[PDB]
């Protein structure tokens, strides 16, 4: 449950290239969001929360009208895990469909 | 205020266009969505509620998992009137982000 | 799976005396509410929303204004399996708090 | 319209009872709620953003999980005004409801 260098190499690049970077004094993933407007944001943010609840993993996140930041770390780990990489993975599909 | 005629024969046709069709023994309109997963099929129903809830012209409709059915008719006049017809559009662009 | 007659025993007197009831032509579970208004209506969407993808399990359920009708039922048995029920269990509580 | 020092104590009053708190730094007033679960806070999420969008006045609203910060303050008017207030007090009324 906790990301390994190899595991990092092989993972962290595909989100890192699209805007995902590690944060300092915690092992997590962060990344900014600004959609046009609130009716997309939240739309986004729906679909999100569907899928954190349908996983059971549940991202720390502020909204404010268009723009969206989340930050994701497991909580046992108290680093990354496999569920981050997804959720991320997951974010991704469901921003590229709004913008 | 109950589209007349050249509007109907204005507005309708592009609506028609998109497959929207006129309701059987109803002046209304109506349409129905197939999404990929429930997932996506609510993620559209949000977007709409908040548009709806922000020009109060609310929809009928009916989901089932990944479909979603939408009846477009205004109370007020207990037909198509132009309400209807921007909701459809707003509706239509919404449809594309997901679909 | 498909309840047996001692099961619908069990289960259904409960739902059955909130408002619950079978349907005519098949093995399904309605039940029709009201709220105050659409933000109420479609909170409580957004709840039960959640829940049944948490479970994977979905409703047949339809929408104008204030006035939502949930239909459960198995599909996969095609008939009232214990999803229906823990589903129907849950929309209840939701129900409650919005009213 | 940013609130007057006749209008603030008018006002402030109830939101101050229940929890509601002014900023050092900014014209703003501040909360953070606590619930159940996700489902509970995302459902609340919902119904506020429905009235958040019908009255084009958005919240800086944070959430990891089961707990949500709420700020408010009205951009235009650079502080605290009626409709932070009004949009406050609705925040409550939804929030009772979360159990």
């Amino acid at each position: 449950h906790r990301l390994s260098a190899e595991e990092r190499d092989q993972l962290l690049p595909n989100l890192r290239a699209v805007g995902w970077n590690e944060l300092e004094g915690r092992d997590a993933i962060f990344k900014q969001f600004h959609f046009k407007d609130f009716n997309r944001a939240f739309g986004f943010m729906t679909r999100v929360a569907l899928q954190a609840e349908k996983l059971d993993h549940h991202p720390e996140w502020f909204n404010v009208y268009n723009k969206v930041h989340i930050t994701l770390s497991t909580h046992e780990c108290a680093g990354l895990s496999e569920r981050d990489i997804n959720l991320a993975s997951f974010i991704e599909q469901v921003a590229v469909s709004m913008t």
